[PDB]
DNA sequence: CTCTTTTTTCTCG
DNA sequence: GCGAGAAACAAAGA
């Protein structure tokens, strides 16, 4: 998932587990709890979550006044509540039990983690990972997006990919955004002009924003999408940019799988 | 059978 | 510092 799959799952849970006590934490893979699980078990059993809030794709669970569950769904994870009698699924690693239902955590390639973070280290998580702004009018700000893009002689792509101009855009809204803006993904990003940025800018915002109220792309959480109908390039190699007859290339750039539409996207 | 395909961090040169 | 490649892992397809 990218930030808005991210958004909409914290947007779900957030309806359905907050004020809810954990009676107790179970784990089949226990190594991606990264910083123990033992030691989360013992830190949330018997606690309430208070809220869930995300910081670009990592969703954060308030859990009691000084803890934070710091979860990254990387490329496969899934949540689901479930009834407490509910099978066992082959990809499932962890769940956190209710006194009503549970919150199942299921990743097939089990890349996803879980970190325990006391509440005042949240902020220091973030600064150490040099997560860049949430992607709104109020956080992105255009002029220091500009300056470290004319220092810079990264391809645009990769660098958008790296999270630190701005949070959440990943291999499918970075295509969608490139498209949009009408750039080339190997732009070298220090000769990109001001009047590119500008509209780089502002897609990254309108592509964002309009996938988080789609309820992003895709039985659990966040599979309600309706943004996959939207994509104008990503995954639709061959088929036309409705730009006259011409087809959507796919070319890789920087190990990643890269769509975009030629006639729309010189350098 | 092999090889390729689908977020973050690490190693190498 | 940089880019390239790969590692973590599972499954599906060519
Ligand atoms: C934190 C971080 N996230 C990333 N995410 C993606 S999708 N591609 C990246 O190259 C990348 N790089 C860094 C350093």
């Amino acid at each position: 998932p990218e930030l808005p799959e991210v958004e909409t799952v914290r947007r779900e849970l957030e309806k359905r587990i907050v004020g809810q006590k954990i009676i107790s934490i179970e784990a089949t893979y226990p190594r991606m709890v990264l910083t123990g699980f033992e030691q989360l078990k013992k830190e949330l059993t018997g606690k309430t979550i208070q809220g869930i809030s995300r910081r670009g794709k990592y969703l954060i669970f308030e859990i009691g006044d000084d803890f934070r569950l710091i979860s990254h769904l990387r490329m496969e994870g899934k949540y689901r509540l479930a009834t407490l009698d509910a099978p066992r699924e082959k990809h499932d690693h962890l769940t956190m039990k209710f006194a009503d239902g549970q919150l199942i955590y299921a990743d097939v390639r089990k890349f996803g983690t879980w970190e325990l973070i006391s509440t005042d280290q949240v902020l220091p998580y973030f600064l150490k990972k040099k997560i860049g702004p949430e992607p709104t009018y109020e956080d992105f700000d255009e002029k220091l997006f500009r300056e470290k893009l004319r220092k810079s002689t990264k391809k645009i792509k990769p660098y958008l990919l790296e999270q630190t101009l701005v949070a959440g855009l990943g291999n499918i809204y970075v295509d969608e955004v490139l498209w949009l803006a009408k750039i080339h993904p190997e732009k070298e990003t220090n000769q990109l002009i001001e009047s590119s940025i500008h509209l780089l800018h502002d897609s990254i915002i309108e592509i964002l924003q309009k996938a988080i109220k789609l309820g992003g792309s895709s039985s659990a959480l966040g599979s309600t999408g309706k943004m996959q109908n939207e994509l104008q390039v990503y995954g639709k190699t061959g088929e036309k940019c409705s730009r006259c007859g011409a087809e959507i290339q796919k070319i890789k750039v920087a190990g990643r799988g890269t769509h975009f539409c030629p006639v729309c996207q010189q350098k």
